[PDB]
């Protein structure tokens, strides 16, 4: 490992046009000093492999604002108006990549695996192609993503994804010893770890350079062999995107929140989406133990931090400062998604704009109105073994159906939803039997459900009035 | 995580014919207790996925002695006479699997990856098929391995290896916290970590259960979500297969091999001469030795007090690590190797072809212990592969020849050959180039001890020898 004292010296040789892996998830784990240096070198036209787009004035956002980036390979790019201006204006190329796929392709890139198969994105634009990479002002797609090869394995459909390997990786890490061994802090690891093994030249900025021996050899996140250039970052602002602090909705939403709260079981491993699902976790019995997995690489999310617990290195997938409970673990983004795709999470519960009779889900894109990427959603619904539960208002305004024979909006996955909870009904979803109404909100009739549902459903002989967590 | 107090209880539901992933590298990180429990359940016809089969009377060897294993899916038999005996006799079925591939397939097994490509095995019996899986009592082959699909990516050939998922995984770990989180010690991690995410039911035995909070969240090697059943091991014998403590033409090869080392180099030294050549490295030079079983920073043999059964080198010998070393899982280790992150791979060979083919793992009906990590170690073009070996075999039979006659380890993967008589550079296209020649010997001498033509370096020098 070569050590530098000046951030600019370590990145001075990044070529214009370089593919640079930029660590970070939201504003967490971002190499702000290496980004600052690229600001000073002015290296142009980069292909930034970065999970998110930081925000307007931080992280990748700073390089977007100075227009140093030509292409983003990311999973979620909301909260950056300049990014959205560039993307919508057609000034920026963006490959919306399933977070888990991004993590795994990066890993493959450092592990000598040219390509591998995954269930994520099967039956969506990722597999089908057509995801907009570069737009024209007019709203039409200039560059469309290409399909991924589909292949059958053990009766299921997977798609071939290829390794991502950068010219440089700008890695934000916590510490490095003088040998070049590196470790990451809390959820700040996310993509930094796998990115550090997947570039011709990896550049790591650390908050601290420490002596050799500082680390237990078993606990070196990234072995010195992967660390080519190491610099101690000069300035750390550690911006916090969404300060969510706790101190010591309407009835429709309240009702969905209260029924979803009933999906939790003890010892359950669950991943909860932003909004209602996370809120439903608020109604988990103190008697029940539910381990919340955060795709940004956390197992054991806790409630929002008290003012004194606020930590820019610890945020949930919703990018809110969080805490973790006892016995929690942090892992890289690639491990997180191996855990998710492998079906290790028992329950995944998320919002949706549409759900189909047999489990298709649509919750990441609204052609022309909502194009911020799918984050980890396609990976979350990719495993047959994980029970996926959708929580959403039953119908759209003017009673337009959200539950239908088939979704009209871009799919997050196919035959992946196992249950839907609305304020009027609870349906079990089976890829073979279809929709089965198993709960009906009191006051409403099966007929009321029929005129607010766009497909038919079996009515379970065990159909009960809709429950609410107490 | 469900905690058990009795190992039999934790595995009594394994059916006969179940595929079971068994952690361990040689005798390091083996699930002695879970294996002992299987001796009791008497579950038979097992397909055991394990790097090695331990030794004759320990580790997986026990289930071989008891004929409870119908089939081993391993990378190296090693010094297990019975394992070898059974394989050659036509009793035990064995899929010799490249160690690095064994590891990546297990990881894929828990990561939702049904299959992935790797360069390891390309051009060998692994990719081609024909690797004997099961022998006929009369020496012939009853079951041969099937061929793996080949696919090219970015100018290179790779083979398709499918995920390995077990019905059960018998995993050895160092500690578990009360929540189910698990950590490994030194090199005993090896295959235990990935096998722990790739089975319908993982059964982890630890040497210790600690309190939740005992681990720093960032340092839990195996998050609780993956540990279905956890039991604290009843008995740990800490057996050590090879106790290597510390207190000539072969030497010519070693002394020249020692000159391949450069400062800041990351290297993987094969058994014998290569490992020996590392003794001649200048203290003023920093060379980092990577061990396939999951170590970076190998040190010298341990003094008596330094001996640790959880820290052995690839040759199954007790070793130490130098400051700033690291440990990581077998799949990580091979991600590291397969990823070309190791600068120098130096190993022995029975044969090397004109263009770099290497044959170092099999000899029909006599050498059938498997390839170990060798096919993986020579799989990366970015890594410099140096073969150190005696120039000729008994009766001056050639070892450097046009085409190897022995099963290949790698196709066009050798960059240089150091023998006692010469040093040749090897190019996958132009062939051999004698760049160094032992004094007192002539190019004619070399000519008659080499089965094929070679170029002579216009700057050929007497063969150097580390001082
Ligand atoms: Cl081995």
């Amino acid at each position: 490992t070569k050590f530098y004292t000046d951030a600019v010296e370590a990145v001075k040789d990044i070529p214009n046009g370089a593919t640079v892996l930029v660590g970070g998830f939201g504003l967490s784990g971002i190499p702000e000093n290496l980004i600052g240096a690229l600001l000073k070198t002015g290296v142009k036209e980069l292909t930034a492999v970065s999970n998110n787009a930081g925000v307007d004035n931080f992280g990748l956002g700073l390089l977007l604002q100075s227009k140093q980036i030509k292409r983003m390979i990311s999973s979620y790019v909301g909260e950056n108006a300049e990014f959205e201006r560039q993307y919508l204006a057609g000034e920026l190329e963006v490959e919306l990549t399933p977070q888990g796929t991004l993590a795994e392709r990066i890993r493959a890139g450092g592990a000598g695996v040219p390509a591998f198969y995954t269930s994520t994105g099967y039956g969506t634009l990722v597999q089908e192609g057509g995801s907009p990479i570069k737009y024209n002002k007019d709203g039409s797609i200039a560059i469309a993503s290409k399909p991924r090869e589909v292949r059958e394995f053990n009766g299921q459909h997977f798609i071939l994804e290829e390794a991502i390997r950068g010219d440089f990786a700008l890695v934000k890490a916590w510490k490095a010893d003088q040998a070049g061994n590196v470790t990451f802090r809390k959820s700040a690891r996310n993509f930094n770890l796998p990115m550090c093994k997947a570039a011709e030249t990896t550049v790591v900025e650390v908050e601290e350079i420490v002596d050799i021996g500082s680390f237990a050899p078993e606990d070196i996140h990234i072995p010195k062999i992967y660390v080519h250039r190491l610099v101690k970052g000069e300035k750390y602002e550690k911006r916090i995107e969404r300060l969510s602090v706790r101190k010591e909705g309407d009835n429709v939403r309240e009702r969905i929140i209260k029924r979803a709260a009933l999906e939790f079981e003890d010892g359950m491993y669950a991943n909860l989406g932003i909004g209602i699902p996370l809120l439903a976790s608020n109604f988990i019995s103190p008697n029940m133990t539910v381990h919340l997995q955060s795709e940004n690489g956390i197992l054991g999310l806790g409630p929002y931090p008290l003012q004194n617990e606020v930590d820019a290195d610890l945020i949930n997938a919703g990018k809110e400062t969080v805490t973790v409970l006892p016995g929690a673990s942090y892992f890289s983004s690639d491990e997180s998604f191996a855990m998710i795709r492998g079906g290790h999470v028992n329950l995944t519960m998320l919002g949706a704009m549409q759900v189909s009779k047999y489990g298709d889900l649509a919750n990441w894109m609204i052609p022309g109105k909502l194009v911020k990427g799918m984050g980890g959603a396609m990976d979350l619904v990719s495993s047959a073994k994980t029970k996926v539960v959708v929580t959403m208002e039953h119908s759209a305004k003017g009673n337009a159906h959200k539950i239908m024979e088939k979704c009209t909006l871009p799919l997050t996955g196919k035959q992946c939803v196992n249950r839907i909870i609305t304020e009027k009904a609870v349906f079990d979803v089976d890829r073979k039997k279809g929709l089965t109404l198993i709960e009906l909100w009191e006051g409403l009739t099966v007929d009321d459900i029929k005129k607010s549902t766009g497909c038919d459903f079996a009515v379970s002989p065990k159909l009960i009035p809709m429950q609410q967590v107490t």
